[PDB]
């Protein structure tokens, strides 16, 4: 709602650098200086566009429809933009040249903006995903994102994670029939999971790759083409540990990301099915290792979210079992884990009084 | 309920040609003793939580307007504080001398900061609280505000001007907002206003000035701080002759209205100056009609108006002056011919007028005999 403005009066946008709004307009040192003025001017006028904001009030009727829990319209915010694109250009502008280290900063901060704005509003989106003639700021975005990923550049950690919060978000307050405009999006997942990629990154480009697999003509654009496939290299991933921070804690929140994408696209209807049992076989196994010998009621929040994960990957390998009926062949390999961990997983959600008859059923199965 | 205190923070043009807005100041860094740039950091963020503050505030609001509390605004004020200490003991290092555009960058984020603080004084009551509420001492806040416009309203500086400028109107509107009851806590002013007052004073500083004299007459006991003997004959002196040579008539015209208002307001509750009043009132009811009679018809000017009511005041006032005064002719005697071919053609006028009054009736019949 009108709560935009305290979002972008947030103090530090990012912890770290101390770089508010307010130190984005104050800044007399692309658009060559003829903009940087009119858009702040643009900036301060759309703040008070918002303050008022006499929409979001007594119910906002007009909020209703697709875009699902409709984004609040706050018009105002659409003058914002041309700002952050002129920053997100001299990011790009000072990108595409085969210092920086100044500028960078004030992208990521406009960025962060963005990201709020895609999320509190409603006509910001449909101007973005409307007209292919993408609103530059999309574009400033996608040139970029190679270049958030391919260049392992100190900045580089950052200014990745906040274009997938705003891609994401867009993807998110938006509708269905848009994401053709998210195609090109493919183009650069890849990149964007290479398992140079940290734990936060990789976690976004699996929520947008579920986003998009919400649209018909877009799931095949999961693994269309068998090979590379836009997959494996998810489980590779979710396999062996490309990250070295990879707080345990990040990791659970993969896999869950990862299992919530595998049930959707198995729900909406390469060679890939085959890696992902294996994978989801270590996963499990990387779980039922932990949350045994502490054994009891888990009063851990960590643990509540494995005993998710657990019962959710459970249900998924029934439907697996259900396709494939080699997936004991393409188990062979890991066969000694996976009987090593159903008995005890069984016993475990017996255990479990919040119990599901499909849970029972297939734990059963198994 | 509004909260328009928000969108008036959030402005570039807060002061034409100064492009410092209240973000030019949230982000000011190492670029520009207490005031340590910990402070600086510490009253930014003060400030970004206090913005966060009202940019939600349901209000509903002995202030003679209630204007609704903003109690986030409070946290904005620190802010202000530090920014004025600075260039306030700055103005006291230049003269403690016996670098200056270290001054002038600082005085202008200062007045940026005026600026801020007057739209608070303006549109919050606990700010209101804040700043006059304190030791008589004083509130620091005050404080500094007194001892920097007589800095300014002294020997010129280039940015003097605006500095006493914005600061007799934070002072105006401090005074407007709250109560009777705290006036008093203003009494510091009476030693500085003539500065403000002074021969060479611009016409809107003393605008704000004399607006501010009659924001104060309402209180007994800072009402006489008029003519101790008294500070009236400077602003007499002013109205009749006119310095600021830079001064369109529009500007003579407030200052006039502001005037008489103030006359007024006293009336209806041993000066050389009281005898010099009615000459200043006398070479001023001249001024008028000469510059309006010659265009005579139905008034469709602006100005017009203005002017004429202007008049029908002035020949009210004076009406009172000689109710209290019998030998007012006597003092008149000096301009004696000025009054006596003025009043007849105001008389002739108001009553060309359908808005006459039975005073402005009487007043002006009795006179012109």
């Amino acid at each position: 709602g009108s709560i935009l403005i305290n979002l972008l009066l947030k103090q530090p946008l990012i912890p770290g650098s101390s770089l508010s709004l307010c130190h984005l307009l104050s800044s007399s040192s692309s658009f060559s200086l003829s903009a940087l003025r009119e858009a702040q001017n643009l900036a301060f006028t759309g703040l008070n566009l918002v303050a008022r904001n006499e929409c979001s009030r007594d119910g906002d009727p007009a909020e209703g429809g697709r875009r699902a829990f409709p984004l609040c319209q706050l018009p105002g915010a659409v003058h914002f933009l041309p700002l952050v694109q002129f920053f997100i250009g001299l990011h790009c502008q000072a990108l595409q040249d085969l210092s920086v280290c100044i500028l960078e900063g004030f992208s990521v901060t406009a960025l962060s903006i963005l990201q709020h704005l895609v999320c509190h509003s409603g006509a910001v989106v449909s101007l973005l995903l409307s007209g292919q003639g993408q609103h530059p700021l999309l574009k400033m975005l996608l040139h970029l994102l190679a270049f958030s990923s391919a260049a392992t550049g100190h900045l580089q950690a950052s200014v990745l994670t906040q274009c997938l919060k705003v891609l994401v978000k867009l993807a998110e307050n938006t509708s269905c029939d848009f994401l053709p405009r998210f195609q090109c999006v493919f183009q650069v997942l890849p990149k964007c999971l290479s398992p140079e990629t940290p734990l936060p990154s990789v976690l976004l480009a699996v929520e947008l790759l579920s986003l998009l697999a919400d649209h018909d003509q877009l799931a095949p654009q999961l693994c269309s083409h068998s090979e590379g496939c836009l997959l494996l290299l998810l489980y590779m991933y979710i396999t062996s540990r490309p990250d070295r921070v990879a707080l345990e804690t990040q990791w659970l929140q993969l896999e869950q990301e990862v299992v919530w994408l595998l049930a959707k696209l198995g729900v909406q209807s390469c060679q890939c099915n085959v890696e992902v049992v294996r994978a989801l076989t270590v996963m499990l196994h990387r779980q039922w290792l932990t949350v045994r010998r502490a054994g009891g009621p888990p009063r851990t929040d960590q643990q509540r979210r494995t005993v998710r994960c657990l019962r959710d990957t459970v249900l998924l390998l029934h439907g697996l079992s259900q396709k494939d009926k080699l997936f004991m062949m393409h188990c062979v390999e890991v066969l000694h884990q996976f009987d090593q961990v159903m008995p005890g997983v069984s016993m475990l959600i017996r255990g479990l009084p919040d119990v599901t008859d499909c849970e029972e059923a297939a734990l059963d199965d198994l």
